């Protein structure tokens, strides 16, 4: 057709309202397109309107004839007669009487001479073509400032009709490629006496070319190519810049050395690669043998490529980000190390688990087999790690190991929990994460014993100390009547440990005392959660394991208890005790998380049930080990569902790890969510700035981080300075609102300031993929 | 203990630095809490330091002693002396040798007197023990701002230390409750001669006593009796005020009138609630007989009260609103309107779907059936929406049919779309919402009807016109090797649709050609979905149908081909051939959105399967029919996981009302999307200001909005003025940034701008969870 070149040349011009007469079909006040009601009457009416309503903000007006239009041959001709003398904001007709032709000629015929400039330099210069694509101009204009040339017209960039009106008093036309205006050049040389220059801005040489010829004909124009000034500082400049330029780039080309691409102008693309040292080697299966890493067809073939599991590039009108100019091709070089260099590539050409041999899945389930006896041989004497050398702490992040004590009693159905007014404080924080009442009656002790176990009839009592057993045994002498009734008491060594450590312990407690080694129920499998699981995610694990046919038996269960349940002063909603008692009899044992592993062990020794560890369930490997251990534990295949599920999130992994690549993160949570939320942000090309945990823990040092320390939340604000997102509590609004980051996404405990904190489920495939959204949702809407 | 009265009083304070020597157990500066590592010489560093660090936004520094420091026997009064004469921000040691008491005399032995306030006017006074509580005292400045006094010492509220230094030159000591520094206020009265009035600034009758007192005895210390300025102007402003609050209150009045509350100050807020015309009465079963609407027992025993599926109200030191003042109790009476009045309580106290006689189910179940033949009958003749009476539109929401055609297309398996390079912009917009591949071939119609069949050797091909027959049998005629191959041939009769008449067109045209009608399969139900259901939607409605025990064929489905998976030219992934043609022999049909009602007649009168409609599944009484339609047509009871889940669900929406209480939203999509989310949105309490449909669709007259148009984005923009959130696509983000609407939902299609827009379940239990709590941190980020 035509109009679609008039549309693609004209409709760009930002300060202008375009009159589109007739159907969608077919087709900043840039952004507003207005078309006409399915009538040149009702042409009249709409230009009227338009017209009154968008004064002071509309300076022209274009009427574009359309395909459906001109067949019912309404003269928009007529109708600009016949409408312009009413409303004098000036409109231009478009008619149908090489798309580019009609631009031109609409566009010298009404549009150029019609104002003459305000500011006429000694060197204006119209550039025709440029579609400030990204700010392609933009990277360009700097230069141009500094050389002392003057741009009084870009058509069809940042193209304000007024710059537009004014072409006709310049000395050289430049034609960015889009050569079809060709005809346009031609003919204000011929009326206007304007010599043009066909020019691609796209690399250092082609650049180099252009600004040598521009320099040559603007002191022809203006004085002589005697007393050559713009000959001079165009040398001048060139050497500068290239020489910043390489100096820049060299960092990139390091890490872009060797690589090899296939490239599906032509040209320029070509040498920029090449200069960066990418050799161009020139369909699965003639990749397989090409072992291509990067893939520029810049073309909307796109989703072919990003399906094909290789990095792909981009040139095109669809790309968001400036490559004209010295600091484009550096811009091109950044995103070419984004996405060629990003940690997901690996990952995704890894082999699923349905396609592993089986040799390869016995070694990752021996591997999930010995991350317990992994933790435990580590000890902490050799950590590099700082211990906190402060003596002041201000904003501390470290919650009291009674409040980990507390949610893991949570999790046990009719319990009693006592602590020995002051133990206020963990009931209110608790239930302001999950909004829910919480039972933490707490206290002679005999007799307080005595009153409570009859008041309540509880089938179990936890008892937690910090810093006795013939007291208990005393209760129990004294009244045989409740001998039933289990006490679990646990105990955290030094009042130095956070809400991770009192779970763990309170938790190795209960797996000491309750559960009864019998003989072995197939099916059945143990699931030690860790405190950084939000009631979701527990909800899920039991889901992902009954799946496979086997019955999860999970202790703590803060799934039906501490989530969204709808009365007793004891906590119910949690696991039986004949469950607990029953979970000695398992074939195997799970935890997630690094802290639980001596609970693990606590069980191993006492029956001999294997143990398989996990450190996280975010991310596509660790999901990936969770379902070969799950498929090796129940002697099932993966079920189909979850083969679905990980592909969708490759897909996701591929479609989002451009708002991850090369952005600053700051973590500080506690142990074991912050290895696993590091990790996954490490794996997705993010760079982590600081890693702030709250106590000494195992496996800290090789965390993928710049720099890890052991801190409070001040020292969050001292390190994340410079942070595009920061993970933390709510308490971390502190932090971020200091700093200026606007990204902060809420993990761990407490999180009082938004709703559904403990309904987040970042587990499996399908937590993964929301994880990941939101952190990508965070990036795009803080930038 | 003794050191809580004195840490709830000092601090609060907001320019000083709290220093708790000792263990965080048992423990806007004034949100920087300082604790020392686990010692008097450390505690000398710390002071130090804090001083050092903290300098110039510090004037003071707090050295609290707790139960375990008091026990170490570290005198604090010591390092104070031993360390003040190094940094010279004064340092208050707080001391063990009524917790009131401690407070009271640290603050005047070390605080009060040792500066002469810089403006001491003929009317200061101190107002003892406000603890500015959600802004009370805020509430009250005004009043003595405009009565002409002077507050000189707020003890606990925006209370900075400079200001609290100033309390020795003063007139008159108002104790606003907190008693138990009576002591300090006696002994402030022997020492500096300072009456003290105990006062409550809690109601009209309150507040009047408070404000007559005030200024009997300000007239008292200045000038006299005699010659009473401040009685006459304390007078006058009574006078006003009470007047201006009654008008305010009326409305208010009106609707919280005959109401019934239980009570579990106690007098303050019994006589503001019998003003407000609630009768106040004075477990569940008491309850029952009570019928009571109102719990105000503002105790911590919230959450139980919020099990008690009944509205509470909370006044305590917890509440987020001020209630001191005419503004303070004007706020009260709108929270309670808020509370009291929402439209969840009647839905929440409904009949569980379980719980329900047969015959309810039975007449619900009788509704569903109807539905298809209730949108048939209504003709749109009647319809009072108006129509757009413009000329020229601008920001079109209204996409073209073709698109929903190729979104209905791009769910069957092995499909070619065919439409009959102006077809590119369908592809891009569904690929930019979907980021996935979609084909689109456009097109001697049977030279290359025979072309396109040979080459991609499809088992369907989708034609789609706007505004050949014989043309199609002509193809089929001249070569019957391709006989085999279907073609659908859908037509949208205006040119004058969206997406969504496409979408129902293509999908009837659809089901009156493929599906052959056979013997009724037991368990196998046809599932017609929605164009507003996103792929993850439709995946869940799979799934909710699996449980119960059916097969469900879905058609078309975009679960799989257009979401996140991992080449042909052809569309895979939707449902095969096979599927589509056996569900003819399905046992029941059922279709989610209205306009689809047409479609599932196209099956009732060719074969006589029953159809059951669903307007929405958003929202806990229509996923409440769409379950007992399930159970009906299964035969199976409902399953427990969706008990659990509905339960969740009530307790979110419970908790989360709050937030969406009395908010202004505004509306702006497609017919069914915008049936679901405004009647979601009024479900839960929002006031809905416009409602801009796309094009005209049968019940918009129906919507609980107080003005329903059918409109482009920029009547959006002209109608959401006002408005807290706005709910539209993409392209809404014009609006909302030129109204300052910070809150914007993205809802339809095209959502370009955020990524996992596909990804969004909003479908059953779960999905409503997932809408609820998405908008209300939307409305907590934007507040
Ligand atoms: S309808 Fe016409 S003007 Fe519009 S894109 Fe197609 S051939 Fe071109
Ligand atoms: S430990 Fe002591 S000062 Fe702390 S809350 Fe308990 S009794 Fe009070």
């Amino acid at each position: 057709c035509a109009y679609d070149g008039a549309r693609v040349v004209l409709m760009p011009i930002t300060d202008v309202i375009h009159l589109v007469h007739g159907p969608i079909a077919c087709a900043q006040l840039y952004r507003r397109g207005f078309t006409t009601e399915m009538g040149e009457k009702k042409l009249y009416r709409a230009i009227l309107e338009l017209a009154e309503r968008y004064e002071g903000q509309a300076k022209a007006m274009f009427v574009y004839a359309t395909c459906v239009t001109a067949m019912t041959g309404d003269d928009v001709e007529a109708v600009c007669a016949a409408a312009g003398k009413k409303v004098a904001i000036p409109l231009i007709p478009v008619n149908t009487p090489i798309g580019n032709r009609l631009a031109g000629e609409v566009l010298f015929k009404h549009v150029i001479g019609t104002a003459e400039p305000p500011v006429l330099g000694e060197y204006p210069i119209n550039l025709i073509g440029e579609y400030n694509i990204a700010g392609d101009l933009w990277g360009m204009l700097p230069l141009f400032e500094r050389l002392g040339i003057q741009v009084l017209s870009c058509f069809s960039g940042d193209a304000t009709f007024e710059e537009l009106r004014y072409a006709h008093r310049a000395k050289l036309n430049i034609i960015i490629c889009s050569k079809s205006l060709t005809n346009l050049a031609r003919k204000m040389q011929k009326n206007y006496g304007m010599p043009y220059l066909e020019e691609s801005f796209y690399g250092m040489t082609d650049t180099a070319k252009a600004l040598r010829d521009i320099a040559r004909e603007l002191d022809d124009a203006v004085g002589g190519l005697e007393k050559r000034i713009m000959q001079d500082r165009v040398e001048k400049l060139l050497e500068e810049e290239e020489a910043t330029c390489r100096e820049r780039l060299a960092p990139y080309r390091a890490r872009l050395e060797g690589k090899r691409s296939v490239l599906f102008k032509t040209w320029s693309m070509v040498n920029a690669l090449r200069e960066l040292g990418v050799e161009i080697l020139a369909l699965l299966q003639v990749m397989y043998d090409k072992m291509p890493d990067l893939i520029v067809a810049g073309g909307k073939t796109k989703f072919l490529a990003l399906k094909t599991k290789t990095p792909f590039l981009d040139i095109n009108h669809g790309r968001s980000h400036p490559y004209a100019g010295y600091e484009g091709m550096v811009t091109f070089a950044k995103q070419l190390d984004l996405t060629v260099n990003n940690p997901i590539w690996p990952v995704l050409n890894a082999k699923a688990p349905w396609e592993k041999t089986e040799e390869e899945l016995t070694a990752a389930v021996a591997l999930a087999a010995g991350h317990a006896r992994a933790c435990l041989d580590e000890d902490l004497k050799d950590s590099t790690v700082k211990v906190p050398a402060k003596n002041a702490t201000v904003n501390p992040q470290k919650n009291s190991p009674a409040l980990g004590a507390t949610l893991a009693y949570l999790g046990i159905d009719q319990m009693l929990a006592l602590l020995h007014g002051c133990s206020t404080f963990i009931r209110l924080q608790l239930s302001r994460h999950f909004k829910e009442p919480v039972a933490l009656n707490s206290t002679n002790l005999k007799k307080g014993l005595k009153k409570v176990i009859e008041k309540f009839s509880p089938e179990v009592v936890g008892v937690m100390t910090s810093g006795v057993r013939s007291a208990i045994v005393h209760f129990r002498q004294e009244y045989p009547e409740h001998d039933g009734v289990p006490v679990v008491w646990a105990s955290t060594p030094d009042y130095c440990g956070s809400l991770q450590e009192g779970y763990a312990a309170t938790v190795e407690a209960i797996v000491r005392s309750v559960p009864e080694p019998g003989e072995t129920i197939p099916g059945q499998v143990t699931v030690l959660p860790g405190a950084h699981l939000t009631p979701a995610d527990v909800e899920e694990v039991r889901e992902l394991c009954e799946a496979f046919g086997l019955d999860p038996i999970i202790v703590p269960d803060i799934a039906n208890a501490l989530d969204g349940h709808i009365v007793s002063p004891l906590s119910t909603g949690g696991v039986s005790m004949a469950r607990i008692r029953q979970a000695g009899q398992s074939a195997a044992t799970l935890f997630i998380g690094d802290s639980l592993a001596k609970a693990a062990e606590a069980m191993t020794e006492r029956c001999g049930m294997p143990s398989y560890g996990f450190t996280s369930l975010t991310g596509l490997a660790q999901v990936d080990r969770f379902m070969e251990t799950l498929a090796a534990i129940a002697g099932r295949p993966i079920p189909e569902k979850f083969r679905r599920w990980r592909s969708r999130l490759m897909d996701a992994m591929v479609d989002s790890h451009y708002q991850f690549g090369l952005k600053k993160v700051t973590v500080a949570l506690e142990g074991d969510n912050l290895k696993t939320l590091v990790n996954f942000l490490a794996g997705m090309g993010c760079e982590i700035q600081a890693a702030i945990a709250a106590t000494r823990v195992r496996g800290l040092d090789g965390l993928p981080a710049r720099d890890i320390f052991v801190g409070d939340l001040e020292d969050l604000e001292t390190a994340a300075r410079g942070s595009d997102l920061i993970v933390a509590n709510s308490n971390g609004r502190q932090a971020a609102a200091k700093l200026g980051i606007k990204a902060h996404l809420r993990a761990g405990l407490p999180v009082f300031d938004r709703l559904g904190a403990h309904q987040k489920m970042w587990v499996g495939y399908r937590g993964t993929m929301n994880l990941l959204f939101e952190t990508a949702n965070l990036f795009q809407a803080n930038a």
